[PDB]
Order: C-alpha cells, then structure tokens, then sequence
C-alpha cells in the first residue's frame, strides 16, 4: 500500500508503479519462493492456541522477541536494484542501500531474496527506521532457504551484515547516507525464552529449525498476550433496511477470501472517517473495536488469518501457561 512506514517519513524509498520493472520484481520473488498463487510469497505465522503449543515438543524450535513491526521481503537484484515487498506485493525501490559481496567487497550482490520486518527505534526527539533482517531465502542464486534455519541464519550474519560492516569501518560507506539501519534479528532456543518472559517487544516468535516454507506456516507460532490480538479488516459502512423498515445503518468488517462480511461494527460518529478504509480492531467485550487505521495496507486479512485469531482469543494461551509449557 502505497504508504511505505506508517507514521515515519524515509528517504531513498519510493514506491515502484512503473509497469514493466513492477510485475518484474514481483515475478522475481515467486520464483525464488516456489510459490504456485499470486500474491506475496512470504511465509505466514499463526496465533498460538492451545493445540499448537504442543508443537514445541515435537521439534527444535527458536524463539524471538516480535517487535510490531510491517513485514518486507528485500529483494536485492543489483547494483542500485533493491526493493522491498510488503504483504499486498506493493513494492518500494530502495536508493542508497549497498550490499558488497563477500569475497569482493567492491562487486555488488545480486539474485538475494531476504525477509524481515521494518520498525521504528526511537532514539529520543527523532524515530529512526531499522529494517531487522530475520531469514533468507536466496543468496546469489544458492537455494540457502532449503538449508537449516541456523545454517540460513549465519548465511545473514556472514554474508551480508558483515560485507556491509567491513566498509562501514573504511569509510566508503556512509551510514548516516543510507534511507535505514539494516540489522539482523536474533534468535535463542526456547529454553532460554522462558527467560525471555521473566527494540519492544508486543510478543514472541517461535521459529521451526526446518527448511524455508512460503505460505501458511502451521508451525511458526506467533505468541501474543490475549488483549493484544487484532484483525484488519476492510470496512464497509452500508446503509440499509428491507421492507422490513428501520433505516439502521452498520458497519461491515471484511476480510481477504471470503465474499460476505465477517463481522459487524457498530457505526460511530468517528468511524465514517475511515470507510472502504482497513482498519485494526482488538477483540473486546464482544464486539470488534476500532482501534487505529492501517494507511500500509490496500488489503485486510486472509478469512484464513483471521479465523486463526478467533481460533486464538476463544481458546488462548495465557502468558502462565507458555511459562509452565516452556520450563519442564
């Protein structure tokens, strides 16, 4: 959606709409994924219930701390070539951003596929943009995704962030030239995640150590604390009595994949403000509840994302009961 950051303003990062390099990188990051459909190729997580707990028993997994953070997927294709892909396949032309290949730290990177989310660090006064680099799923063509998610994970330290910290000490590379701060997001086992629970943080991720998936991921957990669960979804203010007469007015909440509406919301003076809009709602007192709009995304929900948040707050995880899952 055409807002890259919300609530941040970055430089060097324009949205591409020019028709014929569009569809081009677009095609590029398909096909790096294997991924059959249209739209972003991206791997989805689902909310933590208490059926997919039990998933951490029955593998290696890695945790992280989730900062709330707008998913995108770096593809960097060349020279000055490096976009980015949010979640609707709205992609952003990156300018000043230079990957320096390993080996020759003059020669530039190309066919990289990465994945990660962007999120506002706050260094007091000012916000500044870090974009935390949390997988990879292609490197210079070697199908690094279907290698072991820590194989994969030093692939990132290695391979990239260092290239780029070597003339990040030389001077040939100006980090206060370049549109944002390219880091790498850690991960611990989850032993030491329970830890983890006794930069911000709005929850945890739980990482399988398998090879990369593109789609819904059923064991990628996303923990969140129960009042913290949100949906977007499209809202549809109509106006509307049958002859059965009462001209009542509702909104409609609508998500990705299912043609009629999912939910109700109660029509308010402030919400017409956003309508044919998508917006966030929490899950409270039985009844959606709006809570801010969403200007990155053209797109609500999956019907598929969103059950899976119902599935949540209906039968949840309690912050105790991961505790007590995670420690024996």
């Amino acid at each position: 959606g055409a807002i890259f950051l919300e609530g941040v303003t970055v430089k060097g990062v324009t949205q591409v709409t020019t028709q014929p390099k569009l569809g081009e990188v677009q095609q590029k990051c398909h096909q790096f994924c294997g991924w059959e459909g249209s739209g972003f190729p991206g791997a989805q997580p689902v909310s933590m219930d208490k059926q997919n707990i039990k998933l951490l028993d029955l593998k290696p997994y890695k945790v992280s701390w989730k900062a709330d953070g707008t998913r995108y997927m770096m593809l960097i294709d060349g020279t000055n070539e490096v976009f980015m892909i949010d979640r609707d396949n709205s992609v952003f032309h990156v300018s000043n951003l230079e990957f320096p290949f390993r080996k020759d730290l003059r020669m530039h990177l190309s066919n990289t596929l990465l994945d990660g989310e962007m999120i506002i660090d706050r260094v007091n006064g000012q916000a500044v943009p870090r974009y935390l680099i949390y997988d990879i799923i292609k490197f210079n063509s070697q199908p690094v995704g279907d290698c072991d998610f820590n194989v994969r994970l030093q692939c990132i330290e290695r391979e990239i962030i260092s290239p780029r910290h070597e003339k990040m000490k030389t001077g040939l590379i100006d980090k206060t030239q370049e549109p944002f701060s390219v880091r790498n997001k850690p991960f611990f086992d989850i032993c030491t995640s329970r830890k983890l629970l006794e930069h911000e943080m709005d929850g945890l991720i739980f990482q399988p150590t398998g090879k990369y998936k593109p789609g819904r991921c059923d064991d990628i957990l996303k923990w969140k604390p129960p009042s913290l669960n949100s949906v977007d979804f499209r809202l549809k203010i109509t106006r509307m009595g049958g002859e059965g007469l009462l001209p009542q007015n509702v909104g409609l909440l609508y998500v990705g994949g299912y043609e009629r509406p999912f939910a109700q919301i109660k029509v308010t003076k402030e919400l017409k403000q956003y309508d044919n809009k998508i917006i966030e709602c929490k899950f409270e007192n039985n009844s959606w509840v709006f809570m801010r709009q969403r200007t990155d995304k053209s797109f609500p929900n999956a019907y598929n994302t969103a059950m899976a948040v119902c599935n949540s707050i209906s039968n949840p995880v309690t912050k105790e009961m991961l505790f007590e899952f995670i420690d024996r």
